[PDB]
């Protein structure tokens, strides 16, 4: 086990050596903090990207020492110590060519090493937040429950819904009504907000179903998801939900696009009240009328609307079922297309000597955070972990590093918590 000094030194050296998009960005960002220029900033950020003031304020909190460095593909975190033992985390999210989309410096998210499931529960519990932890081992003869808190509660899950959209897509591929190499076309009407990168492509951009689905999962690409949902059609997605593993499809009817959640959730307040008072028919009618180019921007987001049904609600059993179903879907697809999409982004640094495959999905909306993994070892033993939080106030949940970090610690302690 590396001692504190060893660990910090290893992180510092790894940051310096990391020849990757994340390494480049993390070093540049750290340079902003440790150094003493508008065009250089412009070149490092997404083209649609106050900042000088933000950097002045960050710098006022140093000097900083790198204590940990956690690059994970397009997302990365650097743990910093400032004077007097105060710690911060620098968080980076990149686009597909390594341009910075999000850069934040925030008080450290503290997660202890976990020994028991009660450590997880007592760490996670936050007054005003509903949470759920569900962990199982998949077997021939059903699931062995390792730990459960409120798995039966249906909760909003944000982009977990893209797991159902993936199963719907695979079902249509198997039927031969859609193909992996079929071309989808981005239009102004199909463009959604981030998470994702496909929104930054020009109008008329032609992309395969394969690459669109890949980004839908690996980047949680909302525009990719909406492109797939448009191609398949809402009714086709909704008719798939029962078989895909959802216990009460009516909770996700009409099955919303991300564009619809954004536009309805944070646009016209009257239109949102009409949703609340309407039945399924009136809601479908409202959505059809709402079709068009988005008016809502990222800056408009904030207030919670999941409690109005403007999200995607499922219980923990539903998540386990969709993941187990996807594992089955992947196995049946001898081309490996499904597998490539599902395993592209595991959301953490994975011990590949232990885990042969890992599926991962995150979801987040104001007042909503969730992470789930399927992890299968080289013998073929699979575990599923489902973490969920919901609140009426987004500040009670935060940016998701807490819930994901709790996931990371469970997986680090798999020998105690999953495979004991």
């Amino acid at each position: 086990v590396p001692t504190p000094a060893e660990a910090a030194l290893a992180a510092q050296t790894a940051l310096a050596a990391d020849d990757s998009p994340m390494g480049d960005a993390a070093r540049w960002a750290m340079g902003l903090l440790t150094s003493s220029r508008p065009e250089d900033v412009a070149a490092r950020f997404i083209p649609t990207f106050n900042f000088a003031e933000t950097v002045r304020e960050w710098r006022s909190k140093g000097p900083f020492t790198v204590r940990a460095y956690h690059p994970v593909a397009h997302k990365g975190w650097v743990v910093l110590s400032a004077p007097a033992g105060v710690r911060y985390i620098l968080s980076l999210t990149l686009d597909s060519s390594g341009l910075i989309r999000i850069l934040t410096l925030k008080p450290e998210t503290v997660i202890p090493d976990m020994v028991t499931w009660n450590d997880v529960e007592e760490t996670l519990h936050t007054p005003g937040v509903q949470h759920s932890v569900y962990a199982v081992r998949l077997t021939p003869d059903g699931h062995e429950v390792l730990h459960a808190s409120a798995p039966e509660r249906p909760m909003p899950t944000g982009s977990a819904y893209k797991l159902y959209l993936m199963r719907a897509l695979v079902a249509e591929i198997e039927k031969g009504t859609v193909g992996w190499d079929e071309i989808l076309t981005l239009t102004p009407e199909l463009r959604s907000l981030p998470t994702g990168d496909m929104q930054d492509l020009p109008d008329g951009t032609r992309v395969t179903v394969r690459e669109t689905a890949h980004k839908m999962i690996a980047l949680s690409d909302n525009t990719g998801a909406d492109l797939v949902a448009d191609r398949l059609g809402r009714e086709v997605v909704e008719r798939s939900l029962a078989a895909a593993g959802h216990h009460d499809p009516s909770l996700m009817r009409p099955f919303l696009t991300s564009h619809e959640v954004f536009e309805l959730g944070w646009g016209d307040p009257e239109r949102r009240a009409e949703w609340v008072r309407q039945d399924e028919a009136g809601r479908r009618e409202l959505l059809e009328k709402m079709a068009g180019v988005m008016t809502v921007r990222g800056s408009d987001l904030g207030a919670t609307v999941h409690q109005l049904g403007i999200d995607w609600h499922m219980d923990a059993f539903d998540v386990v079922r969709v993941l187990e179903g996807l594992l089955q879907d992947s196995g049946r697809d001898t081309s490996g297309t499904v597998e490539e999409i599902l395993t592209a982004y595991p959301g953490l640094l994975i011990d590949e000597e232990r885990w042969r495959r890992v599926y991962f999905k995150a979801g987040a909306s104001p007042g909503v955070m969730m992470f789930c993994w399927l992890l299968q070892d080289h013998a073929g033993i699979s575990y599923v972990l489902v973490l969920r939080q919901s609140a009426d106030e987004q500040r009670l949940i935060g940016d998701g590093l807490f819930l994901r970090g709790i996931g990371a610690k469970i997986i680090e302690a798999e020998a105690k918590l999953l495979s004991s």
